[PDB]
This record gives structure tokens, sequence and C-alpha cells, in this order.
RNA sequence: UUUUUUU
């Protein structure tokens, strides 16, 4: 008997058990309470958020990890006993309430025994590194969607702990690029913990993502205030850090981080100093720490963040935000509006796209092939570049056979 | 028996060492407690204890010996230095101190300093009589700090082009100016390697402010020197205090006639941190910089100088431009009017994967005749006249191909004839 | 007011 499981099952399945014992939120509360009279075990789970007083609540993914009526109370002694912090996934027995359910004991901390999670190294003390193991994006299945992933592997490689972004103007193909990322992440690397954080973007894109991606989708559409965007993103990035502390390879696909930085700018207190474009002089610190959370860890695991970014918006702010994040991350995949307006996809700007320390992600042969191909494409215009590379790649199914044509 | 030596050793060797002394079970308690209990037991035997750290004098007249593992911030193992000890040897903030220590007594929370054995790697008496950094007579850089390895390395190309475009002397006040992803950090790393090989006599420090954390570990495992860092995970308040400790430590070593070099990355972000903590003056410059915000970072950069009495302080720091934020153009141009050397890197050259992506015409060093021989300057002068009409990319492709033909710039000069 | 608007 689990709480969040009762919330998932339809109300019809609920009334069946409730009548046998004797709103949907109340009938669940009545089933759990009457069951507590029997003396049998009752359960609940969630992602922890530690308040200022020292206690915490297990937030629900249904509420985008915000406050909810079905949230479980976590006492400070429980947090101290297992050294819990915000972002930890906690499961265990609870008790009927006083207007809040309360956790009796925790069985699993981050899908693992609670005792093992106590002597772990904190995320801040993990030794950072440049990305070693690479996340190759190519499916090699011969599909038209694979072309996007194949050009990405040549232009800007992605590794574990990468801190990259997809820069483009509106309607250039950022989101669809990111959807193409998710498909290759789940098909090529099922081992990775895939999360998709959608901030201040379209409402049809989260439902499309929820059914397209194999993973978790946390969203906060543009129907939501900027303060909600910040709180939702903080919960997600803290949950990612906790899994990295358990040596997990977490990947966050953010869309968009430029709008996430805007939300911070609208929230930060006015400092009396404003950068070019209307960005407060202290507004970009927290977005830098968010994006900058992605890193490769020597002790094990990694956190990878690939986020979409806006440029050529006519607003100087987004140019400042892009350049700031560029100086924070180590990978950029640019997309040109001129290429996208000619219906040439992917609309990748090859000469601007690139990845730092790409030798740590590529074989020596692969590095030379991409180096030569880099020099050949550079003199061409951006449209002529893609149309040239699309045809050469279309001739073959995989990049390896393309390397052999050279 | 030293505190920081015990902090460096792994916990496994500490527990075994503590059990040999015969102590209550050390496996449960934290590593900090193992060291503390091990230090106390050694004090019970009557044997001496030792500690060390860089001094930071508080407002009340006493100070503490901060440790490098805390980025010279407040630490649990800080050693109290009494005011009488400071007056005896005229100690000031930044002085590296080593001496005998004792565990804290009842009602105390810190290790205390009994006797100071070494002040700035020297006899404590010599520190009493000294000329202060503020009174040292400044000079333009005299002694050349040549970066060229000469080993025919492909990485040496960056050092060779640097020597021709913007020479570096002892006491230089230089800038590696470029937009993001142009090659500033790796060029600073290339400089760090050249300093460790060609100038092991110099005291090398690498200060990393508000930059990537993976570059911190990359730097400390690459350079043969001390690395102090404060990544972008840290607030601006921490950046300032860490930078102030490092710059004062450099001034103290220069007072001992040492040649100190500080590779800072980035100084633009250090200037932003000062602008974050500066008191509002009611006057804001173009780009969102307070009218009084750049005085402190200007004195920091301006600390680099050549000293006639002996020693020097060199600072090679990276700066950002073309960020879309006018603030960084103000910060860069303000530092250019403070320093005397700029090595520009071009995003246009870097996008073509041409490295080092050096803007030759914009780079340069002031009073470079004081750092070059008569014929070396005449050869660099002719080389600039030839390179100037070329484009940014054509200039580097031309110069790198010519330099790659030879191992050293000297042989390259002999080819020019 | 300055900064932002703003080149
Ligand atoms: N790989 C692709 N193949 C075909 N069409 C594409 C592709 N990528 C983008 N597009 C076109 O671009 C339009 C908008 O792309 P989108 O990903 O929403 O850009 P952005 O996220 O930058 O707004 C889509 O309607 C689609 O028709
Ligand atoms: N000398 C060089 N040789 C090869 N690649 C370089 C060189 N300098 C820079 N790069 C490439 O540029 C990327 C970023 O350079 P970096 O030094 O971080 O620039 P910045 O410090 O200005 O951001 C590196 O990851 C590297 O791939
Ligand atoms: F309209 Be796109 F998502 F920038
Ligand atoms: F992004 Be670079 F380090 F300026
Ligand atoms: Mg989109
Ligand atoms: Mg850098």
């Amino acid at each position: 008997m689990n709480l969040t499981e009762l919330k998932n099952t339809p109300v019809s399945e609920l009334i069946t058990l409730g009548e046998n014992m004797g709103r949907k939120q109340d009938i669940i509360f009545a089933i759990l309470k009457q069951h507590a009279k029997s003396g049998e075990d009752i359960f609940g789970d969630g992602v922890l958020e530690i308040l200022q007083d020292g206690f915490g609540f297990l937030r629900s993914a249904d509420s985008s990890y915000l406050a909810g009526p079905d949230d479980i109370y976590v006492s400070p002694s429980q947090i101290r006993r297992f050294n819990l912090r915000t972002g930890d996934t906690i499961s265990g027995k609870i008790r009927p309430p006083e207007r809040y359910f309360a956790l009796l004991k925790v069985n699993e901390v981050n899908f693992d025994k609670p005792e093992n999670a106590r002597n772990k190294i904190l995320f801040e003390n993990l030794t950072p590194l440049h990305a070693n193991s690479r996340l190759r994006m190519e499916r090699g299945n011969g599909s038209t969607e694979d072309l996007t992933a194949r050009v990405l592997d040549l232009a800007s490689p992605i590794g574990r702990g990468q801190r990259g972004l997809i820069v483009a103007p509106p309607k250039a193909g950022k989101t669809m690029l990111l959807q193409n990322i998710a498909q290759s992440i789940a098909y090529n690397h099922p081992d990775c913990v895939l999360m998709v954080l959608l901030i201040d973007e379209r409402p049809e894109e989260v439902t499309e993502m929820q059914r397209l991606v194999k993973g978790e989708v946390v969203a906060s559409t543009f129907d939501e205030p900027a303060s909600r965007h910040v709180q939702v993103a903080e919960m997600v990035i803290e949950k990612a850090k906790r899994l990295v502390e358990h040596k997990k390879d977490v990947i966050i696909l953010l869309d968009s981080i430029t709008r996430l930085a805007r939300a911070y700018n609208t929230v930060v207190p006015a400092s009396g100093k404003v950068l070019t474009g209307g960005v407060d002089a202290n507004a970009l610190h927290r977005p830098k720490r968010f994006f900058g959370a992605a890193r490769n860890v020597e002790e094990g695991g990694s956190l990878t963040i690939i986020a979409t970014a806006l440029i050529d918006t006519g607003s100087k702010m987004d140019e400042v935000i892009y350049e700031e994040f560029k100086g924070t991350g180590n990978m950029e995949l640019h997309l040109s509006r001129k290429i996208a307006e000619k219906r040439v996809f992917p609309a990748i700007d090859y000469n601007r796209s690139g990845t730092r320390k790409e030798e740590l992600l590529t074989t020596q042969e692969e590095l030379q092939k991409m180096w030569i191909l880099r020099k050949i494409i550079h003199p061409m215009g951006e449209i002529d570049a893609m149309e040239f590379l699309i045809n050469k790649l279309a001739m073959t199914k995989t990049n390896d056979d393309f390397f052999e044509m050279m």
C-alpha cells in the first residue's frame, strides 16, 4: 500500500478497495487512515526539500516538486540520521496525520540503502574533470532524423559531464534538436539518468516531450511566473547533484536556459547597476551556478547539461546571456536562421559550433578527420556548408563509412 | 610532527599512526578529530608540535595562520598569533609563518603559536628590518622572462609567438585579452609550463577567480607551483578575500627580494566581484560599473611592479572583450591604462582552429627595448612591419608556418637574413 | 538622476 501509487491509479480503482474496507484526495486519505487502524504498513515517497527551520517535505513530481497536499513530513532527526539534503529521493513507511502525513522510516535513499548514503562525498567536494567518456549521438540506423545526430558528432562532440548549449534564433530548430538528443540518449545510452527540464516554453512541447522521451520531464510553461521557474529548476538541479553523489551519470536537457536566466533577472533584487540589455549586475550569478553544475567527476558519475539558448532576438540581453554562458560551459551547437528558412535541416552553423578539449572525446583518427573536414568547410557559406555536408553524409549510413570516403 | 603534514596524509595512514600511539578507536570519528587527538597525545609526551600558514591580521591586533586547503580563508586548524608576536617581528598580512604550536587549552578554540621559526622561508630576525612594499622604488621591467622552451615542441609555438609579439619581463603587468573560447586559459597554462622550466627560480602562483572548476584541478596537476582557486560556484565575497590574501602574500615575498609571478584567470571576473561588493556611490559608469568600483582592482593589478632594491612582482591576467556587455570593455580599457603588456587573441582566428589565435597587431609590450637585445628588437620590428598589412588569420598562418620550420626563434631570425 | 534605454 503506497500513497503515490494510489494517486496514480484512477478513482474507479480506488473506490473498489475503499468499499471493501468500509474527492479523490479524501478517499485516498480515508483508505490510508482506515488501513492504519488495521496495523499494516503504509508507504510514501518523494523528493526532499529542506526548509529553513530544519525540517523537510517530500515533494511530488505531480506538482513539479512544489508544495503539495500529499507531501510527506521529514523530521530533522531523520535528516541528520541519514545526512539527507535537498534533492534526495526518499521512500519508506509513513503515517496518517495536524494536516500532513509523516514518514516513519526510510527504506531507500536515492534507490539505495540509507546507510550507504551517509559516508558519501558531497557534490561540492567531488574533483571536477574535463569530459572523458563520450556520449556518441549517432544511431547509425539510416533514418533522416539521424542526420541531425551525425552532424553533431562531427561539429561538437558531447561527453559525460559536458556543459553545452544549442544556440540559435527563434524557429531555427533548437527544441527539435533537443528532442533528437533525447532519442539518442535513451537509444544509445540507457544507463544515463535522463531528465528534461522545460522552463518558460510552450505547453504543447512538454506533452510532446513526455511521450517522446524515455525519462522524467519536469516542466514550467510560460503560463507560470518566473519565481516558479526558479524554484522548479533549483529542485531539479539539486536532485541531479544528489544522484551524482551516488556516482550516477545524470543528463539534463534544458529548454530554455536563456529564459531561465531571464527568470533569475526578474527575481534578483535591484543592485542599482544594470548591464547592457537590461540584465542586473548580479542577475547572472545563480544561472552560472546552475549551468556550471554540470561537470565530470573523477570519483564516479557525472552531470551533463545541454540547454537551448536564444540569440538574434533583437534584445541585447540574450546576447549578454549567451556570451556569459559560453564563458561558463564548454560546448556550443549553433543553428542558423538562414539555413532553417531554406528548409535545410539540421540548420547547423558548422564554423561556430565546437567543443572544448574534444581530443579527450575522440579517437586520434577521428580527430584528424574532423580537423581536415573542418578546414574544408570553413571557406564555405553557412548554407553552402550544410548542403555540402548533408549530401556527403546522405550517401552513407554511418559516419565511419563517411570517414573512409576521405 | 607538523599540522599541515598530518592534514595532507591520507586518513588510513593517520589511523594506523594513531593506533601505534595507543588511542581510543579512531575509525568512527572524523579525520579532523584523528589529527587533533594525535596532536594532543604527542604533546603529552613532551615532544614538540609544529604548524604553519599565511598570516592574516584581524582588526583587534591579533591574527591567524590561514591554510591553503581553505584558500587562505578562516579554517578550523588556524593558528593564533598573539599581537606581541606580530610587533616583535613586524609581521604583516601575507607573511608565511612556521613555528612550534600547542593544542588549545580549556576555554580556547585554536592552536596557539609558541615560537616562530621561519618568516617567509627566512630567519625571523631579518624580517624585523626590511623595506616595505609601499616604499620600494618602482621601475620598468629589466630582466627578460623568455617563454620559449626551444625543445621544438608544438606547444612551444605559443611561447615563441608570445616572445615575438609581446615580451614579458620581471615585474610585468600584462593581460591576455580575448573573447570567450579564444584560448586565454590554455595560453596561461602554456605560460605556466614555460615559467616552471625556464624560470624555476621564480615563485609561481596561479590565482583562479570565478572560472571553471575542472580548470582548477587541471592547473594544479599541470603547473609546478602553488594554485589558489575560487570557482564560479563561490560568491563574489569569497573571490575578493581570497585574492587579497594572495596579493598580500606576493608583496611579502617581494619584500624579501623574491621574483613572484601571479597568473590570474580571470581578472575581469575579479573586477566584477569588486563591483558586486563595492558600496554604491550614486554614480554608475557605462556598462553598470560603479564609479568607485575599479579603484580596488586597479590597485590589485597595479601591485605588479619591478623593484630596484631586489625582486619583482609579475602579474599575467586574462581579460574578456566582445561579450556584448559594455562593462567588460570598460574593465579591459581601464586595466590597459594600468598595465604595460597585452596579448590579444582573436575569436576569428580561433574559429578557423588556428592556434595560437594571436592578434599580432593589437598585441605588444611597453618599453620592450628594456627586455630585448639590440638586434632582437630590430628583427621583431621588421617582423611587425611585414605582418601588419596581413589579416588577422593570414598573419598567424604565415607566422606559424615560418616558425614551424625551425626549433628556435634565433634560427628563425637567421633564416630572415 | 546615474546605470538601463544606447548606437
Ligand atoms: N530536423 C528537422 N527536420 C525538419 N524540420 C525541422 C527540423 N528542425 C526544425 N525543423 C522545423 O523548424 C520548426 C521549429 O523548430 P524548433 O525546434 O521549434 O525551433 P526553436 O526551438 O529554435 O524555436 C519546426 O516546425 C520544424 O518544421
Ligand atoms: N593552443 C591551442 N591548441 C589547440 N587548441 C586550443 C589551443 N588554445 C585553445 N584551444 C581550444 O580552445 C578551447 C577553449 O580555449 P580556452 O583557453 O578555454 O579559451 P578561453 O580561456 O578564452 O575561454 C580549448 O578547449 C581548446 O580546444
Ligand atoms: F521559438 Be523557438 F523555440 F526559439
Ligand atoms: F570562456 Be573563456 F575561459 F573566456
Ligand atoms: Mg524551441
Ligand atoms: Mg578560460
